[PDB]
């Protein structure tokens, strides 16, 4: 943390949005089986690579 209510981990960004676009993929290929369709990042790192 870096203050008295800030917390440890944090969690994904904004970009997680654009990121389909940033790497040129579309989410045609991909699915959103969010616990509200909210395209997750576990859908889509079966896609890309590691890191």
């Amino acid at each position: 943390y870096a203050s008295l209510e800030e917390q440890n981990n944090d969690a994904l960004s904004p970009a997680i949005r654009r990121l389909l676009a940033e790497h040129n993929l579309d989410a045609s290929a991909i699915k959103g089986t969010g616990v509200g369709g909210r395209l997750t990042r576990e859908d889509v790192e079966k896609h890309l690579a590691k890191a």
